[PDB]
């Protein structure tokens, strides 16, 4: 267990604020991205795979000036020296009201220098969509 | 991605209600368990490792008649055909008021028959401890 993920969250949401279109560089060809959703009834949204499809859904959601302030991060370890991260903070896309969320990250070793890994899984959900 | 974790949550919280002392059978010698916490100031609690220490903290928290009703579960896939689970529901230990929580599971292949895996990571947090 190390703070590799803690310093990874340090740069993730910073990128999500500045250039959300560059967020796809974190993901490989074996990554799982989940956001939103709903969609569109009430049941949780589906998952997208592949860097081409992940970037496609990120651009669709439009993180225009999406500011973030995290309040809690849990980072430990898993298989292949991978660090799992449980994120819980507040999100505000396009200067909207803050939304409590629970996000989970899976970071697998990159392949060159092995840091700061690459997001193998990105499951994001809003609390207001569940209660 | 498969509903292996969905049918795993099916039996996890059921065990947490009935026999919380048997919950340690899910974990191996390389598992990470987090609950509570706080503790005890305000900062998030530490993580325990090893089946002997995990069971030690579970028994301490006393899940006496701890009933649970999950409202959302996200299960996909990771490395070594492992299924990650993001749980979000309501918890009530000892017939207390319901508490919104966000729990994350990492399920690594067992070694014999390979289902229903074994909990490699169990990070649990209450929302009321964060906001």
């Amino acid at each position: 267990s190390h703070m590799v993920g803690r310093e990874f969250v340090r740069q993730y949401y910073t990128l999500l604020n500045q250039a959300p279109d560059m967020l796809h560089r974190f993901y490989g060809k074996n990554s799982s991205y989940v956001h939103g959703g709903l969609d569109s009834n009430g049941k949780p949204a589906d998952a997208v795979y592949g860097q081409k499809e992940i970037h496609r859904k990120v651009m669709s959601q439009n993180f225009t000036n999406c500011h973030t302030k995290i309040r809690h991060v849990d980072a430990h370890a898993t298989l292949n020296d991978g660090v799992v991260v449980q994120v819980m903070g507040l999100l505000s896309n396009n200067n909207q009201a803050l939304r409590r969320f629970m996000q989970t990250f899976v970071l697998a070793p990159e392949g060159s220098v092995a840091n700061k890994f690459y997001v193998h899984n990105d499951i994001f959900r809003y609390q207001d969509e569940v209660f």
